[PDB]
């Protein structure tokens, strides 16, 4: 079938090692937990919305190595389309390499290795799938040269462009905003993108509309526990959208359980409002902040209220 | 169709390993420029010396029915390693060396030793024929100490030779490892922690070595990085140094390894050469490791070794 949802981006695999204490320089320190997890914000991305019932195509570059053909597995068994997840020997896989101690301190090392070598001959060779798409989604775990083409394969084939600038970068190319339908971002990048401070829901929308002058379409800021905040060109007041208090037990990739689930809407519900859109996706990531495990935490259609897949 | 006749009783790991300008402070995330994935363990590191000196090799060992356990695997097959005893367990996840080095070569490392852990008796006691033939069985520190101590006992009660690598070292180690050991191998900061000495020197180490002769051990071998290593013997317990030649040192990872996997070759292959002999064949195979990057990678294989260190007495 069609893909009605491209993600270009990136996957990367969490070595996650607890320990009692974080080591000292030249100290080797023995721990009593390791484990592997699924990541990287293009792929989680791309999982909420298979997940969700979307027909996804995950558009990367992953090692000719083990945790490559894992990354594979895991997409397959998610049900998208590994057709133009490329394998290089030039690098490994993308890895975070993550120490947790006893007081949930931690230092994380991030090599993005065969994510930063998918390029412009990559992306052409996946033209069909990227031209019959509804939606493209695009991030920041890549090379950002790679993301912008991207984003200009979509605009030149009318695909609707979903732009998620994360992890933020200050000096971001003006192209980025004039190529982005919607554009979602945290707090924290908010700032980073306008130089503001965004310690509130008010000041939230004044960083929004600053990223909306830059030409955006659509800008959403996600508020963690406070849901987001939205305005539009032909809207431009910030709404604010609450979610509900729940009582999170893991709050990891809640951000790209939100862009994902606002994909699969935008691809498969292109009639309901972007109100009600983002309610729906507070609701889904908010399950997600449920649960532990990033992937392992997004909930599945049949898992979820009938009512997030209804119009009305 | 060959008998092993060099048994490791001992540890697989997979080390991952991240290059980074600087090593992370707490709460930091910092990039890194590289990843490497390599095999690592002591066990295994020192099987697969003796093995590409030519030694038959059986590694008995526990590891994850997991992507790193099926790749360890293929790793000790293709190094002509016997996997006959590696076993695969849905327990535990293959043990793990978590490795972030700066610039500078300074690191830190997470173990997680896994399914290392859960190797038992019943493994073990499977492993009887092939123990009962063998040469050489080689254990250290990073399975459970009950384990290795079985292992060394199993060894002993068939005439097997035992090469114990007290690796890493923990202070009030059980007393029975020093009397089953026939050679007892560790390094200049094992040796203190062993003996709550100092060991600053090679004079210092031939002090260290004495005390841990007299726990029992029939040979006591302390390695000396650059300075070679020391050998004492009940039968002639005086300190003897065996320098090794300034070499220019590119990655000393695993060279004790390296050092411990040649003399357990030349232990069951060569019986009749000296311990001094065989003690420079190993500084010298341990040396060429240190020339060259990442670990089992940089040991080296017979055919590529000058053929003095193959001859007999
Ligand atoms: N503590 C929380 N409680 C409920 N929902 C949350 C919480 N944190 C995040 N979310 C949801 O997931 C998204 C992730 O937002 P952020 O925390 O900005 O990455 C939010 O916009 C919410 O929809
Ligand atoms: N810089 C070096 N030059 C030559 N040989 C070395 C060097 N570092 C380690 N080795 C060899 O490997 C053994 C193990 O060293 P160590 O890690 O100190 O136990 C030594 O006994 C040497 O045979
Ligand atoms: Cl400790
Ligand atoms: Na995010
Ligand atoms: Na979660
Ligand atoms: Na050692
Ligand atoms: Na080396």
């Amino acid at each position: 079938e069609v893909a009605a949802v491209v993600v270009v981006g990136s996957c990367m695999t969490d070595l996650v090692s607890l320990t009692s204490r974080l080591p000292k320089t030249g100290e080797t320190i023995h721990g009593h937990k390791f484990f592997i997890g699924f990541g990287g914000k293009g792929a989680n991305q791309c999982v909420q919305a298979a997940r969700l019932g979307a027909m996804t195509s995950m558009v990367c570059k992953v090692g000719k190595d083990s945790f490559g053909n894992d990354y594979i597995e895991n997409l397959k068994q998610n049900d998208i389309s590994t057709e133009f997840t490329y394998q290089t020997k030039d690098a490994a896989t993308g890895t975070a390499s993550i120490i947790v101690n006893n007081e949930g301190q931690n230092i994380i090392v991030i090599v993005a290795g065969a994510n930063l070598l998918l390029n412009t001959e990559d992306l052409r060779a996946a033209a069909n799938v990227i031209s019959r798409a509804k939606v493209m989604v695009c991030q920041l775990e890549i090379t950002p040269a790679t993301s912008l083409e991207a984003l200009t394969m979509a605009r030149r084939s009318g695909v609707k462009t979903l732009f998620n600038p994360a992890p933020a970068i200050a000096d971001l190319d003006p192209q980025f905003y004039t190529l982005s339908d919607v554009f979602c971002c945290n707090e924290s990048e908010a700032e980073i993108l306008t130089g503001l401070t965004v310690g509130s829901a008010a000041d939230a929308g004044e960083a929004a509309l600053v990223l909306l002058k830059r030409g955006c379409q659509v800008v959403i800021i996600t508020l963690g526990a406070e849901g987001c905040v939205v305005l539009s060109q032909t809207e431009p007041e910030p709404k604010h959208i609450p979610t509900e208090k729940v009582k999170a037990v893991d709050t990891t990739g809640a951000g790209d359980s939100f862009v994902g689930a606002l994909a699969f809407y935008l691809a498969y519900y292109p009639n309901l409002s972007l109100e009600d859109m983002l309610n729906r996706s507070n609701f889904i990531a908010a399950v997600s902040v449920q649960a532990a495990g990033t992937q392992s935490s997004y909930p599945y259609k049949k898992d979820l209220p009938l009512t997030l897949f209804l119009e009305h």
